[PDB]
DNA sequence: CGGCATACG
DNA sequence: CGTA
DNA sequence: GCCG
């Protein structure tokens, strides 16, 4: 088992679901406390289990696995022996964990905002609604639409949205393309949002595109919220339903075609996969990776990629299709 | 011990 | 600060 | 919290 998640296939469904979910609770709780390092270790340990070919049934099967030390091993030991880990259950029922989860789930609220509200004594969504002067416009939208945004987006919803995005994109710039990214590209059947990447085959034609797309979607009555030159937009869309509609989060990204493989890789995820890939690039290969390119700081040159396959090859990694990037 | 991804709105 |  |  290699130490980095980008060195091994991780499928969407696997053989250690309950163990990985427990470790991910501890990761989330670490994040709520500001401990990024412990969040990373628990996430990485969880992801190792996702990559295993069969269920862990005995503690000895963790020997030698990366990211399993005394703490993560004890959690697994307790789950194997008793079906429950007391530390995990204590986190689950704690007021701090439940409220931070509730608040950080709001669009426009991160850990630092949630923590401040917690310390001020706020505990419920209605607590926040009763003091709406202290909310950003983004938080107001996240709170108004919170119930709909709490409903999973279905793969059935994605086809309808991609068609309306393509229509607006086609009027804004004929020949521009729309690619589904994020979790759905990795094979997820549901999601918290829909993520799209937009480009044009002629380098430079994509400049100025996203304002033109957003204005057109807004004219069609499809935009319930957006932030407004820009190249990423975090929107709330009106999606039809039988007899009505529901609010759905949609992310749009524009990239020049020269950067498209890097933007596609960076937007396809998973989040942990991308962090691990960027860490691998810099620490093992001495190259700096982001969603625009791959830089050699010794030659001061950028690597021209025509595909995601190119990027894995330039990093000396076996290619992983999106469905195996579910770290 | 230092390090823990990286960029845009 | 928020977002991906 | 764990790795190197
Ligand atoms: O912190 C982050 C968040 C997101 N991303 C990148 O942006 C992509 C979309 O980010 P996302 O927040 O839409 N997550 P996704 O995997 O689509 O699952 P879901 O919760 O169902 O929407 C992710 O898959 C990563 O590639 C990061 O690189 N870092
Ligand atoms: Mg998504
Ligand atoms: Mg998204
Ligand atoms: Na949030």
């Amino acid at each position: 088992m290699p130490a980095y998640a980008c060195q091994r296939p991780t499928p969407l469904t696997h053989h250690n679901t309950g163990l990985s979910e427990a470790l991910e609770i501890l990761a989330e709780a670490a994040g709520f406390e500001g401990s990024e390092g412990r969040l990373l270790t628990f996430c990485r340990a969880a992801s190792v289990l996702k990559a295993l070919p069969s269920p862990v049934t005995t503690l000895s099967q963790l020997q030698g696995l990366p990211h399993f030390g005394e703490h993560s091993s004890r959690v697994v030991q307790e789950l194997l022996e008793h079906g429950v880990c007391e530390e995990v259950e204590r986190v689950r029922r704690s007021e701090r964990y439940q409220t931070m989860k509730l608040f950080t789930q709001i669009f426009g609220v991160g850990v630092k905002t949630a923590d401040r509200w917690y310390r001020e004594g706020l505990r419920t969504l209605d607590d926040l609604r009763e003091q709406p002067q202290k909310l950003t416009q983004q938080q107001k939208a996240g709170l108004q639409h919170h119930q709909d945004l709490s409903t999973p987006v279905l793969r059935s919803d994605v086809d309808a949205l991609q068609q309306v995005v393509e229509e607006a994109v086609g009027q804004a710039l004929p020949g521009a393309t729309v690619t589904l990214t994020g979790g759905f590209r990795r094979g997820k059947l549901q999601g918290h949002d829909v993520d799209f990447l937009i480009t044009h085959p002629k380098e430079g034609q994509e400049a100025g595109l996203l304002p033109r797309v957003m204005c057109r979607l807004q004219d069609q009555g499809l935009i319930l919220y957006h932030q407004h030159a820009f190249e990423r937009s975090f929107c709330i869309f009106r999606l039809p339903q039988p007899g009505s509609w529901k609010a759905v989060r949609v992310d749009l990204v524009v990239a020049p075609v020269s950067q498209f493989p890097f933007a596609l890789l960076g937007a396809t995820g998973s989040k942990l996969f991308q962090r691990e890939l960027r860490r691998f690039s810099r620490k093992e290969k001495g190259l700096w990776l982001n969603s625009h390119g791959l830089f050699d700081p010794e030659q001061k040159t950028f690597f021209q990629a025509a595909s995601e396959e190119d990027i894995f090859r330039h990093l000396g990694l076996e290619y992983l299709p999106p469905e195996q990037r579910n770290a």
